[PDB]
């Protein structure tokens, strides 16, 4: 058996999902095993050039084991590139859903027309060389056995290693547009813009944008629509400026807001986080049409099962549905908590936990201040991370 390092890149669509589905595709093979995944890296797109093609790349690399021949492996990867949505050998390096390259086969040297290994550009690209050295820290290029590649990596110059990861548990950074987060001054509503930046640098894989206030004791449709829409437009104005383009969750309770925002921005939206049951039938219809993830909140087992039925009854895939215990919505928390793993199994849906700053789930007195809320969220976020909760929804990372 031969160990391969496969380079993965993408700069279009839901980037981290495209990487996850590629990895998942390789692991699905019975003649391949994943040994290790590398970190996530961010880099300016390397072109060779219409302005619109420069949208940052997400790169990593995975070390696999396999008894596949190098030419056989390439066939599989090309197949994997197509299932995901890679175009008909489109123009010379335009936006790509996925790109899977064989970087290295230990010490193999394969120089042919179809395949050359190591990849011919491996040592000129930090977005390829950096993830590889991460997985194989003692690796030398078989035709430059002298070259210290760590120094070579230095000549290639800064490449940003992201705190986003390929873990099983992903963080949902909260982005609140309501009054609660209002600080804006004479010539700048930058508050929400810097908040996103910080969610992103700090490692959030998903952002959850909600316009309606959190505090128990409304706002109108076009009003809530106007807040979400202005930010979503701002977000599109930055797509190419983000070191990392996060998956976006629209958190709304109104069918008419969903309808409106999805008609406009469905292309950049991943999931709908609906806090109330409301028009479930109609909501399922819309989300079925736009093929989005949707989240079922307990606003437990049977209540959620009931709702799941309608959704399936309306045309969405079970895999597109998460349930959420619904912490903060009515001790009793800590036992559902301690048993989320059990619930997930019965239900047959992935789990979403939003324990952020809810003093009960955490087990602190209601009195607790901001830092005390934060540190407790953070420490409990680690418990869930090791318990592989699928999404954890938090104010700070
Ligand atoms: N190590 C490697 N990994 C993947 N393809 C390789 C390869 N070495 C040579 N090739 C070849 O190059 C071909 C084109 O693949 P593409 O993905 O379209 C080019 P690209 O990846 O966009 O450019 P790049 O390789 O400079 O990054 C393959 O069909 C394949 O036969
Ligand atoms: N930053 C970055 N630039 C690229 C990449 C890539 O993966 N990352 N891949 C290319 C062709 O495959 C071309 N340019
Ligand atoms: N899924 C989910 N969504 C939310 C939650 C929550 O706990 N779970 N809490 C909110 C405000 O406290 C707002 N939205
Ligand atoms: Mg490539
Ligand atoms: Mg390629």
């Amino acid at each position: 058996m031969v160990q391969y390092i496969i380079g993965i890149g993408t700069n279009s669509g839901f980037t981290i999902e495209n990487i996850h589905l590629a990895i998942t595709a390789l692991e699905s093979q019975q003649n391949i095993r994943i040994i290790r995944k590398a970190s996530l890296y961010s880099s300016k797109a390397v072109l060779k050039a219409p302005k619109e093609w420069d949208i940052r790349f997400l790169n990593t690399a995975v070390k696999i084991s396999s008894s596949l021949k190098p030419d056989e492996l390439l066939v599989l990867l090309k197949d994997i590139e197509l299932k995901i949505g890679r175009d008909l050998n489109a123009p010379a390096w335009s936006p790509r859903v996925i790109d899977l390259d064989i970087l290295a086969a230990e010490d193999l040297i394969l120089e042919t027309d179809k395949l050359t290994i190591p990849h011919k550009e491996l040592i000129n690209r930090s977005f390829a060389l950096a993830p590889l050295l991460e997985l194989s820290k003692g690796w030398h290029h078989p035709k430059y056995v002298e070259w210290d590649l760590n120094i070579r990596l230095k000549e290639l110059g800064e490449i940003v290693k992201l705190k986003q990861t390929l873990a099983n548990t992903i963080r949902m950074g909260i982005v609140n547009l309501s009054n609660q987060s209002f600080s804006d001054g004479n010539f700048d509503d930058n508050q929400r813009k810097l908040n996103l930046d910080e969610l992103i640098q700090s490692g959030a894989e998903i952002i959850d944008i909600g316009a309606e206030s959190t505090k128990p004791d409304p706002i109108s449709i076009e009003e809530e629509f106007n807040k979400l829409n202005e930010f979503l437009e701002y977000f599109k104005s930055q797509l190419a400026n983000l070191i990392y383009k996060p998956l976006v969750s629209i958190d709304t309770r109104k069918l008419e807001v969903m309808q409106k925002i999805l008609a406009k921005h469905h292309d950049i939206i991943w999931m709908i986080n609906d806090v109330e049951c409301n028009n479930i039938e109609q909501k399922a219809q819309l989300i079925a049409k736009y093929n989005k993830k949707y989240v079922i909140i307990h606003n437990v087992c049977d209540y959620i099962e009931q709702k799941k039925q309608i959704l399936l009854k309306h045309g969405i895939a079970q895999q597109n549905i998460y349930f959420d215990i619904g912490f903060g919505f009515g001790d009793t928390a800590r036992y559902l908590l301690e048993n989320i793993i059990e619930i997930k199994r019965r239900l047959e849906l992935k789990a979403l936990v939003g324990h952020s700053r809810k003093p009960s789930v955490l087990g602190l007195t209601k009195d607790s201040n901001l830092a005390t809320l934060d540190r407790a969220t953070r420490e409990l976020s680690r418990k869930l991370e090791k318990l592989d909760i699928d999404i954890i929804r938090v104010h700070k990372i």
